[PDB]
């Protein structure tokens, strides 16, 4: 692909693997599940599912049925023993094909028990369900009281008839990156009376998890048997109250660079980009990044984005446009062609992704999952 | 059935009457115009291939992407498009594939020697000629030439170019930084540098078959910028480009696209109960709440987090707390809608839902963005194909 010359996401498995490891040390008590859904946060499912589990991942997450049933199809074949779970599941999905596929299936309620259990039967082999709890977060899980006992009662039926058998019990929490935050013991008290309850009435699942990144970074009482690592997998903080990746171990595995598509001289008192939000001051040299908010670069990044161009950071001048966005270069004369650095690692003197979160006013996570299919991912140290 | 199975949890529909309707009405309003299907950025998300034979049904008779790759995949979709419709594209790099793009008849556009020097160094490699645009930066400060000393250099190698007989000429354009805001002073301005800019060219030597400058809101408000060719890219989709401008409804046309998504719980939870990450939203008493299985990575802004709007069970619902990844909640205030019950995030808004510019104002955004930015993930379905 010649597309890379416009642009290119490039993802460094060798940071991934490092990450993992990483990560790994910081749990010494628990297996790791490495968390590719959403095309792996951006950077690729079945790459960083193969690198994650080469340095010691024992679990992958994902959240629909059809991304862990895109990885177990994968060829040639992650090796045949790595567990597979996904979570997000509407009535009438491929629950069939999920437990031919062995995968560990998320059910967080009875209509979803009666759908696996069905298709556990029509199949002839047992699944594998995690029962998710709602300790706090209000998300996705099975509340406290009449509806957990209900719903522990059905998988006990199951597993009494060979249909299934309980592999997990897990939640997740609300506010894990924001250190002594009440919620937070709050829901691993709950998390613990929840499942204390589920195994006195005789469930044996063989993990219990609850971490995501920050709490596995912070919170060693929450690791259990299982930790779920995402963005802290790339390399990423989950914030920066929690802290840096250096303050980790971490190396960002995602570097975003463009080659400038024109540079050229303007007067003072010229208007760039849509609605003129930028005007030059006098007379300077303007520079093109061909990459847009169609491509990820998130609209709300416009006259804050920063960018390492020709020596220095530069930011965005005026609106980020669909498919591009200027610098105004102060008079800098780099060529056409010349690299334009949004962010990675930061160790050459570019921005991170955090930088991008803090122009944008949103998060990490966001920018580093919505780059866009338009821009081609290169693969290093696979 | 795998295809059946991914728009279960959510879909993007895609209504391809309602975007030639809107062709019909573009052409309309522009009848002096040659219409360009801008279907860069895989049509603002609503599928290029598809779009453009659409677009090109009823009345296109020019495509316009910004990549080169987009406009090759134009060329090479199966069955082909009509061998006869322009394609032009725009966004170019040192070292892309001008040669490629020249054996395969593509209009490229031109702001810079450099890239003069490309596709002339192109062209004589290929044998055959190129059809070049010349873009001129009338004002918008992006990805055009400029005025006066640029310009005339510009010009000078094209002409040369065309007397060795490696090119054409083809088209002089340019693209309007305000035209949204009617009335804006830089309208007018950069149009007479476009008049001035192209006469320019054309006493040089210069014999363009189009000069156009019009965007969407050009071409709806802007009779005089129409010249030989319009470019309402928003419009086709039947989006407005501002309120500013007006509704769809003010200018015949209709949202192409509506994005919904089936629930994937419904359950009761006590008052006093945080909802979603850092808890932003609590509810204030015992009540019901809906899991709508679309998130940030499918293209759902974070910035609609506290504001998105969606339809479920006969009412407007609005996003409760943070929207995650995969995932926002939604307080149904008691309903029990059953599981897999339609959630209607926008569309046309004729039942009831939301419209794209509503979540562009809940997002602090445009609907440009909305609806380009949806993610890989929801599959696209394509209706009145
Ligand atoms: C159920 C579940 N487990 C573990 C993780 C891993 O989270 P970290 O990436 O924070 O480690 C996530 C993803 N969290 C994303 C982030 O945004 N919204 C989500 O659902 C998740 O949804
Ligand atoms: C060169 C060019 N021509 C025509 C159009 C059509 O614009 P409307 O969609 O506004 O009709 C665009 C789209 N402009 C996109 C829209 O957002 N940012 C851009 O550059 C464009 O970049
Ligand atoms: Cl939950
Ligand atoms: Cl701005
Ligand atoms: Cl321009
Ligand atoms: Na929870
Ligand atoms: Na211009």
């Amino acid at each position: 692909a010649d597309a890379v010359l416009r642009a290119r996401a490039e993802i460094d498995l060798a940071a991934l693997r490092a990450n993992v490891r990483a990560l790994r040390e910081r749990a010494p008590g628990a297996a790791l599940m490495a968390v590719v859904k959403a095309d792996a946060y951006g950077h690729g499912a079945i790459p960083c599912a193969r690198a994650a589990v080469a340095a010691g991942a024992t679990w992958l997450g994902t959240a629909t049925p059809q991304e862990a049933l895109a990885l177990r199809a994968a060829e040639p074949g992650l090796p045949d023993d790595v567990r597979i779970m996904c979570w997000l599941w509407t009535p009438g999905g491929p629950w069939r094909e999920a437990v031919e596929a062995r995968l560990d299936v998320s059910v967080s309620a009875m209509w979803a028990m009666e759908e696996v259990t069905g298709a556990a039967r029509a199949a002839g082999v047992p699944a594998r369900v995690q029962l998710k709890a709602d300790t706090g977060l209000g998300r996705g899980g099975c509340q406290p009281g009449a509806d957990w006992e209900r719903l522990v009662g059905a998988a006990l039926r199951a597993e009494e008839e060979g249909l299934l058998r309980v592999t997990g019990l897990w939640s997740h929490f609300a506010c894990a990156d924001e250190p002594g935050h009440p919620s937070i013991a709050a829901q691993l008290t709950r998390f613990r009376e929840m499942t204390a309850y589920a195994e006195q009435r005789g469930l044996r699942p063989e993990v219990r998890h609850i971490a995501n990144s920050p709490a596995t970074l912070t919170l060693p009482d929450a690791h259990f048997d299982l930790v779920r690592p995402g963005i802290a997998m790339y390399g990423v903080s989950p914030s920066p109250e929690i802290g840096t990746p250096a303050d980790f171990g971490l190396r960002p595995v995602m570097t975003l660079a463009a080659s400038l598509a024109l540079v050229k001289q303007v007067p003072g008192g010229h208007g760039v980009s849509y609605g003129h939000h930028y005007t030059t001051p006098g007379e300077t040299t303007l520079g093109l990044v061909p990459l847009g908010y169609a491509d990820g670069i998130p609209r709300h990044a416009s006259s804050s984005g920063p960018v390492l161009v020709d020596g220095k950071w530069r930011t965005v001048a005026g609106r980020i446009a669909m498919d591009q966005f200027v610098v105004d270069l102060g008079g800098d004369r780099p060529e056409p062609g010349a690299e334009a650095v949004l962010f990675g690692p930061g160790d050459r003197g570019e921005p991170t992704a955090e930088d991008w979160a803090q122009a944008a006013g949103t998060i990490a996570y966001e920018i580093v999952t919505r780059i866009g299919s338009r821009v081609p991912r290169v693969y290093v140290n696979e």
